[PDB]
């Protein structure tokens, strides 16, 4: 059954959160790690919630295009000019975080869709015409079906090899069971069982997710939504690949460091193989997007990714697929988030004047969810073998 | 009043289909007509309907494109590989017919719209703004509007000279009598009394409709819908004509004979002149749609088409066109069928990938609907003087 | 195929009824009987069809109650005080017939409901819980259910034994074959194939229905609306009974004649045992409610029936029952009337203050429907059987 | 994180039913009890699963009232006389279990509502005009609101003292804590935090929950939901009551025993106190609803209740509401169930004719649900207090 967190155990880290902000209440060092973008958007998250619709961090949008310039991406329903804006709802060009880390702050007009299609060779080959299985297949539960995002291997214990999608698309928890099945369940078409869900991770602390205090509300959770369905033992494992098709082969999981500078991360185009929209491209604009709910609680996803060349990155269905980081200087790609599937999931963002507004995809930082999780990414067909000959006499 | 068949006269039909499958209960050889194409999806109708959304036959489509192959082609909602498939599930390639005669058979994702716009100088004609009422012309009752087929003649008694139409454009059977009228009904708009509908037909068996078996099931009918319209004496004769607006003068119908070779209707380029939609080509892919109810009455319609370049064939209100066979080798064009009014008259089909799946269109052939109607089509103004001069004396 | 009456014979039929009229365009003797009534409606009716939603005959309704006084009611939206009438749109209270015959006028608040529950173990028993099929069960189709309204048996010709109800319910004109079930279609629920329709009558011209010219309309035409269903010959026979549950044995169909004085049928109270209502009451408050469409065509139903008691008649679904006339003076209780299924086939009229508005039935007169259809009402148990006997070595 | 059984151990239970169904495949002895019963059902599921809604243990009902006569409930859509049943579809009035137990078949009309008021002032106070918090006081989720259940203590570990209730209304399974607030949350109304749930069962197999093998399914899983939310450090506890108002002082769980004698529990007067409407009377009518869905599993609730003197016996909201039965000769009441709340928790039924049909409302057995939990309802006020005062000084 479902257990959470009592009375105690809260309390004490809710102290430890608050410890940490009361000690520590331009000519400074600027801001060149995600670590410090966070720690002064948390220092200063008082005022940024005061007309914004969310926070994020990440590289300063001017004219429509990033600047490589570190800043807190503060998110507007409607951006004005400062002429027509109260001048206590003007937000400042400036914070100061502790210690004299500070960083710019950029105002987008954003929106969010709620709760969550193109015809390719492709896409019908992830949606059932493939003689494989592999990231970026459908994978479909009795009522709702998504991406496959990448084959895994847990870490420890039976060594099972299965696959990660997202919770939504994998777990209802209004249900007995999480079967799976991937072109559709028996119930709407053919299928074939490939596994049911065995763990799946839904909200983790930010403390423990990211390892710092991403914000000042005691009551701050990461949207980190994965789940692990191990393959059956009647399941054919000969049919899966760890080729994700679309971009080839791929590497490890490119784990995202908070101590890293931040082109590293922020900018960089990202790849995805999903369900609904196929082979999409992106850059990643923004990090760790916090939301602030009607409730009092606060939430966080990992990555922000808005399609390249004006088209959108991924539909409705698309989730639970893998984000990659493409080839930089010529080596594997390497996968760096799975697309969060859940109510306001995407929405649309405005870069540029002269054109539409543009549309932005949420995701889940990939190593950590492999850590929460304990999963390793196969992504080579020869040790996938291997990975299930370590699993037959495990046994 | 209404009349049907009773029990008598049913069953002595019954028996007479049944004995008929019961006594005929590859190195053979290959069907080549629609004879026997139809006879061996008769014989193998059992296990065609298991997992299928209808029948027809036709050429294989493989890779999207027709392979000048005589097969069985099986509708499915969704086709997926083989390996996700359960051996139960899966489709036999070959089927054998009676006597060794044998088919292929071809798996297409197929679907249905339900119960059933652009604008051109021939479109507005047709709609009303021209000096002539022709084939394509608008037809309109008091509730629905649709196509005039084309200008027939009934073949004894009065001999009236009326026009051709869908039966569920033309007749409404809750209705005294089946007004129509040109551009719009008067309730509706600007209009002329064209004339009543005085005989229509709804459900020919199978047996009176193509002379043979079509099916095991003794409720096997025939969805050829087609009214006669006989022009009204008040009705300016003089201004119908017999010129099919869009493609010219054409010939007499071309009757679909069931023991000539596939390629002499299936694959072969038609034309269709309706409103809506104005002039648009299609090919037939496929013959004798034998479509499955769920309360267990077989229900048969005779061409489908698929509009060519992948432009859609017909939209809503192209219900009584005429579909007409292209200049072969530079003869006359000859009417072969008219297009299918009713709940799942058209749908959406799956050809070929990298786009999205294709429309198709249903019709009945005309030269059955004509013997069943005692009709002749009036291709010739000349001959339409004529007919309505022997219209004339002969009351 | 169906068929309907060409330009020929119509133009004859449409000059015996304008001549009719043509030659014959208080102190004089009053209307007594039907005839007059219709007569003096049809001589009439351009100043009657002004404002009016429809017309009827019957006996005056004053201060909400019938008066024994020979009327034609003229049917209203709302009925106001003539202060806030214009003087062209007043009424006339006297109008005048060929030959002197006069009647007075009736102004009733009328309504229609448009296109078409309660429990006991009467309605149980009728809708499937009985160890007999009879007058008042459920019959129905694929698509529609209704009652069963009397067990008939064909004048001449096999003289089949089978039962009579509404063509709405039983029959569907985008069908084959009309299959009827007792409690419910094998799609919805249990059940026994009680046979299919093979004679259905939908609309007779008043000059064949009536025997006279009921309007100045030459488009005029009866909402008969019956359907015949022949029992099968796998039907179990030995469960229908003749019996109408909560009235009893019956009689023969009383006719009625458009000669006898008005209180013969107007005002006598009426049961019915239908479906979804069980066991009614009512009164015959008119006859032959003459309705005009927005297209030209007059529509005639011939019996209008107000549920006794303020409670309603009868609900959606009751439509096919019988309307007998309740016991007049100890004598067996005899059929009138069907209820009629169809667009407006019920709605709210307005008798007394004080409450709100009366519902109100149509009903088609049975005599006229069974001699159109040519069926014998079967009445008695003992000659059902011989009824079937004389089917069985008929054939 | 969520955990769910993997391959294996599911297997393992899996050939464990197996076995027990394979090895064991009226002049004997009659069924007694509710093992008898569920046994027989179990033995007896496949030719009861072909027309039935569902299946359940209880009396048998003859003309609306229990008989006392152990059988076997089957659910039908709808419930017709055998003269119209197909000889295949009908029932058998009689089942044979192993050893020679027996029992008889009772056909129940059955419906379902699926996804789930009244004014007075037990209802105002339970809404939150009242001074304290017990048993049938409204508890509200950020949107969900539903009944208090009982105040319960944890039996081992921290012993925390507080409130059990529906899971569906306590807890959602998309956000990260499940806070409870009384009249409503902060964002809908007044309100104080009561707590948070820490634990919540959804479903348990019915091998573990009924002690024994309820159906052949391998997959057969009990509808047991529910949360426990244990009283916040600072919630005024000394506003807690443990007096059920409408009923008063209760005494402990009465466990329902599978071998005593169905007059136990079936057919046994009950009572309730819910927001929505107040204190209802009911009657056991049947123990054990077995509900098999479209995609294989098999689902059991315990309680089967219906509304004594025809009125309802929960509405919307009425969910996590003990069912308690009432005094029988003078004794204390005692809880034997959990209102269930989700999709198809209540229903209709039809027990007799001459009136509607009446409403059915399933309940979760109680003394299992707290097994389950490790729960004891605190019945005594003084209790309550030394459960508290055990509570401050174990941490
Ligand atoms: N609370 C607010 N709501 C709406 N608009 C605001 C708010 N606070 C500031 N703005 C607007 O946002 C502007 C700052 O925009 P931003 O920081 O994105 O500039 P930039 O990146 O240098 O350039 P650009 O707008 O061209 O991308 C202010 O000048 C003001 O018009
Ligand atoms: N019952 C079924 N439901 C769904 N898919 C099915 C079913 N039976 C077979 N199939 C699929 O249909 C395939 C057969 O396709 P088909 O016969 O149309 O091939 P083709 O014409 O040679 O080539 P192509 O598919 O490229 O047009 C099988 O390999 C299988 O994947
Ligand atoms: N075209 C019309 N539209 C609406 N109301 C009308 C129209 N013509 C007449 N009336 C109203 O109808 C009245 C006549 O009503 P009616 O003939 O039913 O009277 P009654 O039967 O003697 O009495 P009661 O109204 O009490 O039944 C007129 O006085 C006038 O107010
Ligand atoms: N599959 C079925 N679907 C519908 N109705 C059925 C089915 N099988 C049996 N029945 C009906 O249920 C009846 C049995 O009812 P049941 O066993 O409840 O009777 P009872 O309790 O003695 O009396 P009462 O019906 O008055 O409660 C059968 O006679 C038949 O009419
Ligand atoms: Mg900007
Ligand atoms: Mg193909
Ligand atoms: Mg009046
Ligand atoms: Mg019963």
């Amino acid at each position: 059954y479902f257990l959470w967190p009592t009375s105690n155990l809260q309390h004490c880290a809710a102290e430890g959160r608050a410890n940490y902000f009361g000690n520590l209440q331009p000519k400074g060092q600027q801001a060149n790690s995600l670590l410090d973008l966070m720690t002064i958007r948390a220092f200063h998250s008082k005022i940024l919630r005061r007309f914004s619709l969310g926070t994020a961090v990440g590289f300063r949008i001017r004219k429509g295009d990033l600047t490589d310039i570190p800043a807190i991406l503060v998110f507007v329903a409607r951006k004005v000019h400062k002429k027509w804006l109260n001048p206590a709802q003007c937000l400042p060009a400036i914070l100061e975080g502790p210690g004299g880390v500070w960083c710019d702050v950029d105002v987008v007009e954003f929106s969010y869709y709620g709760a969550p299609q193109m015809f390719s060779e492709l896409v019908d080959k992830l949606c059932g015409s493939d003689e494989c299985i592999g990231s970026g297949s459908q994978v479909a539960s009795h009522e709702t079906f998504g991406t496959l995002g990448a084959i895994v291997k847990r870490r420890t214990g039976n060594k099972q090899v299965g696959f990660l999608t997202n919770r939504h698309v994998a777990v209802d928890l209004d249900y007995p069971n999480q079967k799976m099945f991937h072109p559709l369940p028996p119930n709407l078409g053919p299928g074939v069982y490939l596994g049911a869900v065995e763990r799946a991770t839904s909200f983790i602390t930010d403390d423990v997710w990211y390892g710092i205090y991403a914000g000042t509300n005691p009551e701050t959770f990461v949207r980190a939504d994965g789940a692990f369905i191990p393959f059956a033992d009647d399941f054919d494992i000969s049919t899966v690949t760890t080729v994700v098709r679309g971009v080839g082969d791929i590497g490890d999981v490119k784990v995202i460091d908070l101590q890293c500078p931040l082109n590293s991360l922020i900018g960089r185009q990202v790849c995805k193989v999903g369900r609904s929209s196929g082979h999409t491209t992106g850059t990643v604009m923004a990090y760790a997007l916090e939301y602030n709910d009607e409730k009092g609680i606060c939430f966080f996803t990992d990555i922000l990714v808005v399609g390249e060349n004006r088209q959108t990155f991924d539909l409705e269905g698309d989730s639970g697929s893998l984000i990659i980081l493409t080839s930089q200087d010529g080596e594997k790609p390497r996968p760096i988030g799975i697309i969060w599937g859940g109510t306001a999931n995407r929405g649309r963002l405005k870069l540029t004047s002269d054109h539409g507004p543009e549309n932005w995809t949420s995701g889940v930082d990939l190593g950590r969810l492999l850590d929460r999780l304990e999963l390793d990414i196969i992504i080579t067909n020869e040790s996938l073998q291997d990975a299930v000959q370590q699993q037959r006499f495990a046994l």
